[PDB]
């Protein structure tokens, strides 16, 4: 006696890459469902909890009014940490007030080029395009890709080798070294997978529990006419 909601989802930027793409159109499981007893026929309403590595759509805290997609790395309780300059995470459940294994592949060329508009010489982001190995693109830059192990999940995450994180730019938590996070009670940490491209907890705090709508479950279609993208999220 169990029902669950589900909703489509537009996936809007490349901040998932290469996991999920711009053009990709998702479901979602909401977290709360029904709960239809059996003695009477009620409709109780539970609402079920991201697990670490979960790919979550979120209402953005400072707007709840957008919908934002990243992936749960860090649960209440978590000691979240992020080095900058090796670009990886330390993440030590249970610390409020033992460290969890994470890895990392070797880092190897991806498929996708990062282009930069270069207006008075400058640099801006300008997209993301799927380039064969043995190709470039000028003022682009190939990015990284590299498997990271949360604990028993495994996804890939892409990295911009020419850039590095301004952790004074960081959301700093009270009581905190700059790129160190105790996640509170009842929410949680979020990061995108292009982890340069992804504006995400590093830079504005913690997801409220309320502000979670659902857990992304498939690539129900894509629009770069991708068939291929169809299927379970990898």
């Amino acid at each position: 006696v169990r029902s669950f909601i589900y909703e489509p989802f537009q996936i809007p930027s490349g901040s998932m890459m290469p996991t999920l793409l711009i053009g990709d159109f998702i479901l979602v499981e909401k977290f709360a469902y029904g709960i239809k007893d059996p003695i009477y026929q009620k409709t109780l309403i539970e609402t079920g909890h991201p697990k670490r590595g979960d790919i979550v759509v979120f209402k953005y805290p400072e707007d709840p009014k957008l919908d934002y997609i990243k992936r749960a790395v860090g649960l209440p309780g978590d000691k979240v940490t992020y080095d900058p300059v090796s670009k990886e995470l330390t993440i030590q459940p249970g610390c409020s007030s033992n460290a969890l294994p994470v890895t990392y592949s070797n880092v190897e060329p991806s498929d996708f080029v990062q282009t930069f508009s270069r207006r008075n010489g400058g640099e801006a982001t300008s997209g993301f395009f799927e380039v064969p190995k043995n190709e470039t693109k000028e003022n682009g830059i190939r990015l990284s890709e590299r498997k990271e192990t949360l604990g028993d999940v495994t996804h890939r995450i892409l990295t911009v080798p020419i850039a590095q994180d301004q952790v004074g730019m960081y959301y700093q938590q009270p009581g905190q070294q700059l790129a160190t996070w105790i996640v509170p009670p009842g929410q949680y940490f979020m990061m995108g997978d292009n982890r340069d491209n992804s504006a995400d907890s590093r830079y504005w705090g913690f997801v409220p529990e309320a502000n979670l709508v659902g857990r992304a479950t498939a690539i129900w279609m894509s629009f770069d006419l991708r068939l291929s993208r169809i299927g379970g999220i990898h």
